[PDB]
């Protein structure tokens, strides 16, 4: 109540006033006489400390710490199907371990430069189609989670929460550029971390609360909240966690940090120390589902029907984190909760600006440009972008929709190219079509999601080597 709402109106004065004193203090810090790589590429000197919590604080956003706790929570899934925690820090192992020093070795800009190079201009903009939709509408799905959660905290309707969220977070990103993103994403780690590991002690002593161990193994009053996978569900099982698996790692998200790191052996250490930090970040979410699960709603103030009876399964965590605390806590966990779901929408804008910037605009259209026109056209493009995303929020009901078919083309067709660029030798420009064709034909036409990524990265190399036979 009011408590939620003196800690949402705080942390966002307190976001707003770090994101534009970085951007003071670090508007100098750069190539003198190329303004438009020091927006992006952010001078090419970024720490353990800074680059470790921004790293995390983008993994770790989103519907990780609320999604988390639901499947813990619902009956018929349980820690078996909670697969975002181990398909997140294997995709980050992995790209430590493969791919993060060759890009940054090689001192790329952004993740289509590869492309460009190799492919052709042609392709990398056609490669461009992809990426810009599942970035764009990220964004948009966070932030429609947002004036859920804001709406089910407190009662302010969705439009102004939404709008007010939005616009803060695009005022600080166009006048900041990466070193803006970078440095207010410290508070919110703290904030996460502090709010969540204050809560988790008080409302496993609820007299209502029953011991997390017997339950976890035993019924008592719903099913156990380990789970059990059954032998037909394995291959869907699989094709899920490697969705997460393998398709985190071709977005620009995560090459923009990446590429930004002192050296390549620095970039290898933040994706080793965010994979143990989405891991350390999600004890607390599954805490809090075997307790709401351990619960008996019945003592409490929520009344006896319960949260899954009532059809609101999707915030429990928040249920929790109010009736089951104390109201001093109960702040830190909202406001800890608030964080926790606006993580990852600067970097999202900010990576589908850098792109249209750089790419398509510079290296296409206009090379013949100034650092000053550059600068401009990014500003634009940022403020564009985010307006889209609010709109596309706010008015269209298909932004789940959407995001779904987005996800399974990323990961079916950016995927498979860039192992080909990086690892692969004798690839032409005549198999990366005959790849982008066969994926989406086979995702919009008809375990089908991994056995389309085969196909396309199979359908790769062969044209390609053919082609040089003719
Ligand atoms: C949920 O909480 C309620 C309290 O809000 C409790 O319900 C208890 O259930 C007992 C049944 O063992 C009931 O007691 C009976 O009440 C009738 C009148 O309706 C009376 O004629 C009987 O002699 C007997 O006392 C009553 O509904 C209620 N009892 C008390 C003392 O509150 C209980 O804690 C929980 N019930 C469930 C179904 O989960
Ligand atoms: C194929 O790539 C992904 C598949 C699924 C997810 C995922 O988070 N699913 C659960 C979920 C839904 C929601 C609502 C907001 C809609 N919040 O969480 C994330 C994926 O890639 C991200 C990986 C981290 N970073 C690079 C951003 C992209
Ligand atoms: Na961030």
């Amino acid at each position: 109540h009011v408590e939620g709402l003196i800690a949402i109106i705080v942390f966002y004065l307190l976001i707003l006033l770090v994101g534009i004193w970085a951007a003071w203090r670090t508007k100098n810090s750069g190539s003198a006489e190329e303004r438009s790589e020091a927006i992006i590429v952010g001078g090419r000197d970024i720490g353990l400390l800074v680059g470790g919590f921004t790293m995390t604080a983008t993994w770790v956003g989103g519907g990780y710490i609320n999604g988390t706790a639901e499947a813990v929570y619902v009956p018929g899934y349980g820690l078996a199907w909670a697969q975002a925690p181990i398909g997140y820090s294997l995709s980050l192992i992995l790209g430590g371990l493969f791919f993060a020093k060759p890009m940054r070795s090689k001192g790329y800009v952004t993740m289509l430069d590869p492309f460009q190079q190799i492919y052709g201009k042609r392709m990398g903009g056609l490669l461009f189609i992809p990426a810009l939709m599942g970035e764009m509408f990220w964004a948009a799905a966070i932030f429609s989670a947002l004036g859920a959660t804001i709406s089910v905290i407190i009662d302010v309707d969705m439009h102004i929460s939404v709008i007010i969220s939005a616009l803060i977070a695009t005022l600080y990103t166009l006048v900041g550029g990466l070193y803006s993103v970078a440095y207010t994403d410290v508070v919110q780690l703290f904030c996460i971390f502090v709010g969540l590991w204050i809560s988790v002690p008080f409302a496993l002593s609820h007299p209502a609360v029953a011991d997390i161990g017997f339950t976890a193994v035993h019924a008592k009053y719903q099913k156990p909240w380990l789970g059990t996978v059954d032998s037909s569900e394995v291959y869907s099982w699989l094709d899920s966690f490697l969705l997460l698996m393998l398709g985190g790692i071709p977005w620009q998200a995560y090459f923009q940090r990446v590429l930004s790191s002192s050296s390549a052996t620095y970039a290898q250490v933040l994706s080793f120390l965010a994979a143990f930090g989405c891991l350390v970040m999600a004890i607390p979410a599954i805490l809090i589902g075997a307790i709401g699960a351990s619960t008996d709603w019945n003592q409490t103030a929520y009344g006896l029907p319960d949260p899954k009876t009532t059809e609101e399964a999707d915030m429990i965590l928040p249920i929790v984190l109010q009736y089951l605390c104390p109201v001093y806590i109960s702040f830190f966990g909202l406001g800890a909760v608030s964080a926790a779901v606006m993580s990852s929408a600067d970097s999202s804008i900010l990576s589908a600006s850098s792109m249209f910037a750089r790419n398509i605009y510079q290296l296409s259209f206009r090379q013949n440009a100034s650092d000053k026109e550059i600068v401009w056209v990014m500003r634009i493009t940022v403020f564009v972008f985010g307006a889209s995303a609010t709109a596309m929020a706010l008015l269209t009901k298909t932004v789940y929709g959407l995001w779904y078919l987005s996800s399974d083309l990323v990961y079916i067709v950016i995927f498979p190219q860039l192992l080909c660029v990086l690892f692969v030798k004798g690839t032409n420009t005549y198999g990366a079509v005959a790849g982008y064709v066969s994926g989406l034909f086979l995702r919009i036409t008809g375990p089908f999601k991994t056995l389309a990524m085969v196909t396309s990265f199979l359908t790769n190399i062969c044209i390609s080597y053919l082609a040089k036979y003719l």
